[PDB]
């Protein structure tokens, strides 16, 4: 009955300063990760969603929810946005099967000869419609963090060193090397720092190297192309190019 605080959205209302106004002559857990000490603290939300925020006097805590409603394009990495679409909705990204280069292998960036390029062999344009490849897509979404949704037909596609490391049951479809029964979680998130882009949960973009880990070479509304490096075989790197769905 004497503990009380105040939640006041700024003219930025994803940053809230948090006042203590109790009756007593003061910690914070803001709900975001962050923790705070002093009578008056400010909370920053890049994400719009509802959270808890709790205001210890040392020990009674007391706590309030409140709802952000709009994500802060300030406070989220340009290339997240680009990857979602916008701040709102979803967008949905495919290999390129329609154009030379949408896949391919070539020496990685550890490998003395490196030159940028999948030189070894580079995927002409539907060379891979007789397997699995082209079955995953990948969407992005900033609904209360940085989301990604993986769709496939529950196959994946890789090579023997690839099918060696995971459980599913392989087989060979028409292009060779392998499909492996393989069902993504029904929920992923990302990381976007500079240019290199993270999946959680041991994802991969629907062609399996052993990593999770994608170095972003070109992003923009049109066109995302990836270098990945094999750690299933040591010196291999791998490209893929994805465009819009439809």
């Amino acid at each position: 009955s004497q503990l009380s605080f105040t939640a006041t959205p700024g003219s930025n209302p994803n940053v809230v300063t948090l006042k203590n106004t109790s009756s007593l002559k003061v910690t914070w857990d803001l709900g975001n990760g962050v923790t705070a000490k002093g009578e008056e603290v400010v909370a920053s939300y890049p994400f719009a969603n509802t959270y808890t925020i709790a205001m210890t006097a040392y020990s009674t805590t007391i706590t309030q929810t409140i709802t952000i409603a709009n994500n802060d394009e300030s406070q989220i990495e340009p290339k997240a946005i680009i990857l979602a679409g916008g701040l709102t909705g979803s967008k949905t990204w495919v290999f390129d099967r329609a154009h030379d280069g949408h896949f391919g292998v070539g020496p990685g960036a550890g490998n003395p000869d490196y030159n940028g390029t999948p030189s070894w062999w580079s995927c002409p344009a539907e060379g891979k419609a007789e397997c699995a490849l082209y079955e995953n897509e990948f969407s992005f979404h900033l609904d209360g963090g940085y989301n990604m949704t993986w769709v496939n037909k529950g196959k994946i596609y890789t090579n023997g060193a690839g099918k060696d490391k995971l459980p599913g049951v392989a087989t060979v479809p028409g292009a060779g090397d392998f499909d492996v029964e393989y069902i993504p979680k029904e929920a992923y998130t990302f990381t976007v720092d500079g240019d290199k882009l993270k999946l959680s949960d041991d994802a991969f973009f629907g062609h399996f190297a052993g990593t999770s880990t994608y170095t972003i070479k070109t992003l923009n509304e049109n066109e995302l192309y990836l270098e990945c490096s094999s750690a299933v075989e040591s010196g291999n790197g791998w490209w893929y190019r994805f465009v819009p769905k439809k």
